[PDB]
């Protein structure tokens, strides 16, 4: 519905330009699932968050391997501000299996880079966390994919001792919006076996969200 809506595809185009895209398995494959990311042997593992000129979390880059892979539970390694809330955060109970509307959506996953020293890997890192639907955050449904599905592919590659160049960009309709309408994920392993370039719609079937405010209107 919203995902395939014309208003959505227009925003996507505004954000990615003349790049081809194709709605498949609940997400948009961009550039025929190919990214320009190059995984060079000579880049050390790292994570870098940015914010845009509107103080919103922007493009995140990383090189992922076993030296920054985080195998421990969050509660053992992080002390997040329990009170902190990302931009446009408006939580509501939902009539679906998630039971709630939005999650704290990490750009770069805790488990992938949480052992990079000096980088805040908690849910309260204000440069790495946005307001994200529970569906687009959590979904591992191969036929209705969320960001987790793609993070899992990356994690599995790392756990096979592959080095993965990784980029996560929140996409905004404009300068004003507090919340991204989609999450752009790109990855490429050194041996090239893993590669993708997708946009995960920041949506959930049970409702619609105003990306300007992050206010949720249930169905
Ligand atoms: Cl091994
Ligand atoms: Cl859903
Ligand atoms: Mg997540």
């Amino acid at each position: 519905s919203v995902d395939t809506s014309q208003e959505f595809q227009n925003n996507l185009k505004n954000a990615i330009g003349n790049l081809p895209f194709q709605y498949v398995n609940g997400i948009y494959e961009l550039n025929n699932n190919q990214t320009n990311l190059n995984a060079d042997v000579n880049v050390k593992a790292y994570v870098q968050n940015t914010i845009d000129n509107q103080q919103r979390p922007s493009t995140a880059n990383a090189m992922l391997d076993r030296t920054i892979r985080q195998y421990q539970n969050r509660r053992d390694t992080t002390l997040p501000d329990a009170n902190w809330k990302p931009l446009g955060w408006h939580q509501v109970a939902t009539n679906d299996h998630y039971g709630h509307a939005v999650d704290k959506g990490a750009l770069i996953a805790y488990a992938l880079a949480g052992n990079f020293k000096g980088w805040d890997a908690s849910v309260s890192n204000p440069q790495n966390v946005v307001t994200q639907t529970a569906h687009s955050n959590q979904s591992n449904q191969k036929i209705n994919r969320g960001q987790n599905y793609y993070e899992s592919l990356v994690r599995k590659a790392v756990d096979q001792n592959k080095r993965v160049r990784y980029r996560v960009t929140p996409l905004y309709r404009n300068d004003t919006d507090l919340v991204p309408f989609a999450m752009h994920l790109e990855a490429k392993s050194q041996d090239g076996t893993l590669e993708f370039n997708v946009a995960i719609p920041n949506t959930q079937a049970s409702y619609t969200m105003d990306y300007a405010t992050g206010e949720i209107t249930l169905n």
